[PDB]
């Protein structure tokens, strides 16, 4: 509908046809109007972003580390039962909890029905919003949480776990058995739900997410791609070493790993294993997954990085990423579509251009690359 009420009355037909009952729908939509804050967040295309080292510095703030250590102690019994029932490490569950909602203190203060209805009505991604909105109404119908307390982010990520509704409906858990999968008010349900999702995503208990390594001179930096996986044994026989020199973790020699270079060839390097891939299913950002792994390590006194971060790491702005793609294509290094997203295709083009200049081909673009391109 053109008006929100028109859209709502029309959607009410689809909800009824989808199994939602009248009391639930009307209860859920009582007083609901579009939220301009949600529209703005949905439209937001940030010109500037922070370098990875600053993101990590925030994620690994000692205050978050110590709060996670406090949660590990406070909820030790539950975490033990969860760690044991789902075969997922407590430290990883708690790290995700820290990264997703600050252990439940920052869930958002937006009503999920209002936010998803707003996006359905006038958002850029109405298919997603409609689907999640129907899923949310089913959660209300089942009674996991009262409508008044169904809180989450502008995009519909809910509660302590920041599950979207369809993820809640497939992976949320009722830990205590009261019949409610309450990822808003129950740490037990939240922690078990997180573990269930990590396990479904392939978590292997006790296996490292990954670790920092040292690269040899003249290394083939084109190998730094999550789609490229090699047994640790193959990486070691290739020149890769433990971060302080020497061999890599034995016993794990058969495990498949990828090389991650979050700030290019001058920055630190990590080998990341299957459990890193599991974390990516929670949030598909390598920076996020690195933060989760290092935060989990930090609880036990690890998590800090031996290799120095490049001082000159000023990330390309959004318009600069678009400019980069256009400049690459102009020199015959096709990056695919010009969308401002540095994905696999663009990294391929970047590497070809770096090689043309005689630079290490790490696929990591910098202002200096853009400056060279526009001589
Ligand atoms: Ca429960």
């Amino acid at each position: 509908g053109q008006s929100f009420e028109q859209w709502r009355d029309a959607f009410r037909q689809q909800a009824l046809a989808g199994g939602i009952d009248a009391q639930t729908f009307d209860r859920a939509f009582a007083g609901v109007q579009p939220d301009p804050a949600v529209v703005e967040a949905d439209r937001s295309q940030p010109e500037f972003t922070r370098p990875v080292w600053k993101y990590l510095e925030g994620a690994l703030d000692p205050l978050r580390v110590r709060q996670g250590q406090a949660r590990l102690a406070q909820h030790a019994r539950i975490l033990g039962e969860v760690d044991a029932r789902y075969a997922v490490d407590a430290d990883a569950v708690v790290a995700i909890w820290g990264m997703e909602s600050n252990y439940g203190s920052h869930m958002g203060n937006k009503n999920v029905i209002r936010s998803l209805a707003t996006l359905a009505y006038e958002g850029r991604r109405p298919e997603f919003a409609h689907a999640q909105l129907l899923a949310a109404l089913k959660i209300l119908q089942h009674g996991d949480v009262p409508a008044s307390f169904m809180i989450g982010s502008w995009a519909g990520a809910m509660g302590q776990t920041q599950f979207i509704p369809t993820t809640h409906n497939q992976y949320a858990v009722d830990f205590d058995g009261d019949g409610k999968r309450d990822i808003w008010g129950s740490p037990g349900d939240a922690l078990a739900s997180t573990a269930n999702y990590l396990k479904a995503s392939g978590w292997i208990a006790g296996q490292p997410w990954g670790f920092e390594v040292r690269l040899p001179a003249g290394f083939d930096y084109s190998l730094a791609e999550l789609t490229i996986r090699k047994p640790l044994g193959e990486w070691q026989g290739m020149g890769v070493q433990g971060v302080n020199g020497g061999p890599l973790p034995s016993g794990l020699s058969g495990e498949q790993a990828s090389l991650l270079l979050p700030a290019g060839h001058r920055g630190p390097a990590f080998l990341v294993l299957h459990n890193f891939r599991a974390i990516l299913k929670y949030n598909n950002s390598s920076a996020y997954a690195l933060a989760v792994g290092l935060l989990a390590d930090s609880f036990k006194g690890g998590g800090r990085i031996v290799g120095a971060w490049p001082l000159e790491d000023v990330p390309l702005s959004r318009s600069q990423r678009i400019e980069l793609q256009r400049q690459l294509a102009a020199r015959g290094h096709d990056p695919g579509a010009v969308d401002g997203i540095i994905g696999a295709n663009t990294r391929k083009a970047i590497r070809a251009c770096q090689q043309e200049f005689g630079w290490p081909a790490d696929g990591y673009p910098t202002p200096a690359l853009l400056d060279r391109l526009r001589t």
